[PDB]
């Protein structure tokens, strides 16, 4: 179906204006004029064409080939003629099982009928002919190296159309522009035309005719566009400029904390006596000059879980000189362009700076499942992985002694970083024309190259999480690298990310370009600095499709309305901006409010405080305590309750006087009290939080 000879038909004599490449899947090698619509009416005139591929044969047998236009037909089949401008007879042995390479070569000047009407047939020894069938015929080897069975160069003798890295695609239409359309059952390829293509939403694409990936990764400029690679790559990595490539970090949902058993105490009946939270994990990017890396924060719910305000120690039961161990919950996300199929990287678990408290690996070559582009290992519909399984009697416990206890009570936060090893690569086989798990390829290979070689561009718009993409991108000062096509920071954002440009604006689901920052490394900023000079340009925002990107560029792209720590992760946001958030009231009573406040906000929210505030201007906290602030939820309907009864003891508000106010503040994550004051103070006192709703009791209703 993907699979047969490989076809250029060009416009000229003389094997030099390719109009279409496409595959046949048999010995029809006809292209009707009806399939010509992205063609210029006066380029739909073939005056010759290349086939390339192999033959395979079924039987051994002598067989005569033919076509329908032998005059104007030159063939070979293993280096050796057997058309030539002529029909004959000329048998030639064939034998089962074997592969031979063909190249057929078709000149005629002048044509009077658009499109070509072509046929390849063969004759047995019992004297059947017919048009070669499609289990015969296979694609050149369109790779870097050549297999056991086929030959990645086709036969020195007649013309070679000129393809210098061996992708498919002839060197002329990778470097002036190309595009690809869809026809029923087959993908051609054919030059870029303004007046056609451009009104059309056709993609144009360009790449380098000395790289077989331009983008470095593991598929080619060709399987990439025409559809022979792994259906797991993301959509934005089928085109040449776009590294395919696995992402991946560790997302933590929960966390449960015990005491550990210990000789001394033989004891094993008493009462369950652990800690259990949920947890919230970011992956990370950092300042951090030379970082190629995967990591991840989590932060620990420090909400309300148990009676009383006991510490961790005392909840647990844990003296001086024991030690405890963690549990959790997790699952590997892969935020990158292309699957994992039989490792998953090894991940260190990290209290503070740099204690190692586990080291995570999951056994290769038995993964469960594929780790897709945006999905998760396991899946979302499938229980997540506990650091220490139920079924596992091997599994490593988690330890801290005492005093990293104590640490980790104070702090919430864990680190996971996780290697670059990710196994190997589904690729395409030219042979059979399917994609397989191929134990000669792994992405430790490949993944130097792709960060030479392409500028990164890590973008938040996306629930503000941060993703990372890389695009090919010149290299002034490799050889190589300067035969890629110019990158603009535009046309990076729009085919790497989704950007598209409506009316005169770049924009993202609706959000301008404008609403998101540019931060630069100190290498890419001097860069772009001194690119905005030379364009006598003051602003980037108007010329984007002027600056271009070069390979090993870092540009971090993020939401404006948030406030972001050292990790890049949202934490907050200005006051202005909260409490617009929060000016649609649907509902309020003395039981709580309801709201549509967006998603993004709610993000870097860690709770609200109520107060009622008497008309001295004194005022009483109804959730006074930095562990009860807990108190929004969002309902199915997508609106946000603020529950003003759960930290009241089940009870309304109650208001004494009409002229009381009820004050609703949020408070922002980077302002957010995670244990008590030093002084043993566990109230609200002090926390910075916002005004967001404040009425009077007759207003409430
Ligand atoms: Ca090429
Ligand atoms: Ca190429």
């Amino acid at each position: 179906s993907s699979q047969g000879l490989l076809g250029y038909y060009f416009s000229d004599l003389n094997f030099q204006a390719p109009m279409v490449v496409t595959s046949s899947t048999t010995g029809d090698l006809s292209i009707p004029s009806s399939e010509l619509e992205n063609i210029p009416s006066e380029n739909q005139y073939f005056q010759s064409a290349i086939w390339s591929g192999f033959i395979k044969v079924k039987k051994s047998d002598e067989y005569t080939f033919a076509t329908s236009a032998d005059n104007h037909v030159t063939m070979w089949v293993d280096d050796q003629e057997v058309i030539n401008k002529a029909s004959n007879s000329n048998k030639i042995r064939l034998e089962k099982g074997r592969l031979y390479q063909i190249k057929i070569q078709y000149q005629r000047e002048n044509p009077t009928e658009k499109g070509l009407d072509f046929k390849l047939y063969w004759t047995d020894s019992q004297n059947k002919k017919e048009v070669i069938s499609s289990d015969n015929l296979q694609l050149p080897e369109l790779k870097q190296k050549s297999s056991n069975s086929r030959k990645k160069r086709s036969t020195s003798a007649g013309p070679t159309v000129p393809d210098r890295d061996n992708d498919g695609i002839p060197d002329s239409l990778e470097v002036e522009g190309y595009t690809v359309d869809v026809k029923n059952k087959r993908t051609f390829l054919s030059p870029w035309i303004s007046n056609i293509h451009e009104k059309k939403g056709l993609t144009k694409y360009k790449s380098s005719p000395e790289k077989w990936s331009t983008a470095s990764d593991p598929y080619s400029d060709f399987e990439k566009v025409t559809g022979r690679i792994d259906k797991n790559v993301s959509p934005e990595a089928r085109h040449p400029l776009v590294a395919a490539y696995p992402i991946v970090h560790v997302d933590m949902e929960n966390i449960i904390l015990s005491k550990n058993e210990d000789q001394s105490t033989q004891n094993t009946d008493s009462q369950t006596r652990t800690i259990s939270k949920n947890t919230s994990t970011s992956r990370t990017h950092t300042s951090e000059p030379g970082s190629n890396s995967n990591s991840s924060t989590v932060a620990i719910d420090h909400s309300l879980s148990l009676a009383g305000e006991r510490t961790w120690a005392e909840t647990m039961g844990l003296n001086t000189a024991d030690t405890a161990r963690l549990n959790a919950n997790i699952r590997y996300v892969n935020t990158g362009t292309a699957p994992i199929y039989n490792v998953l990287p090894t991940t260190s678990l990290v209290l503070g700076k740099n204690q190692t408290l586990a080291t995570i690996k999951a056994k290769e070559n038995q993964l469960s499942q594929i780790l897709a582009p945006n999905n998760y290992y396991p899946s979302k519909n499938l229980a997540p992985i506990a650091l220490n399984a139920q079924d596992d009697f091997s599994s490593t416990p988690i330890t801290m002694n005492y005093n990293q206890f104590l640490e980790l009570e104070k702090t919430k936060q864990l680190r996971l970083d996780t290697d670059q090893v990710y196994g190997n690569i589904a690729t395409y086989n030219f042979e059979n024309g399917r994609v397989r798990v191929d134990t000669g390829s792994n992405w430790s290979e490949v993944l130097p190259q792709i960060q030479e070689t392409t500028a990164r561009i890590i973008f938040n718009g996306k629930d503000l999480n941060l993703v990372e993409r890389r695009i090919a991108a010149v290299n002034p000062s490799d050889p190589l690298e300067t035969t890629k096509p110019d990158m603009t920071l535009k046309e990076a954002l729009k085919i790497a990310f989704g950007f598209n440009e409506p009316n005169g604006n770049l924009q993202y689901q609706g959000k301008d370009i404008t609403e998101f920052d540019f931060n630069f490394d100190q290498q890419t900023s001097q860069n772009i600095k001194n690119q905005l000079a030379e364009l006598n340009a003051t602003n980037i925002y108007t010329v984007l499709d002027k600056i271009k990107l070069n390979a090993k560029m870092n540009i971090l792209i993020r939401d404006k309305r948030f406030h972001y720590d050292r990790n890049n992760i949202a934490v907050g946001a200005d006051e202005s901006v909260v409490k617009e958030a929060h000016r649609e009231v649907i509902n309020s009573s003395t039981e709580g409010l309801l709201l549509n406040i967006d998603k993004d906000i709610r993000k870097i929210l860690s709770g609200y405080i109520v107060e009622i505030e008497d008309t001295e201007g004194l005022k009483e906290v109804i959730n006074d305590r930095y562990d009860m602030l807990n108190i929004s939820s969002l309902r199915q309907d997508g609106k946000t309750f603020i529950d003003f009864k759960k930290y009241n003891d089940k009870l309304p508000l109650y208001i004494s006087n009409p002229n009381y106010k009820v004050n609703v503040y949020a408070v922002t994550k980077e302002n957010t009290i995670i244990n008590p004051s030093e002084n043993g103070d566990t109230s609200t006192n002090g926390i910075k939080k916002i005004l967001i709703f404040s009425k009077k009791g007759y207003e409430i209703g």
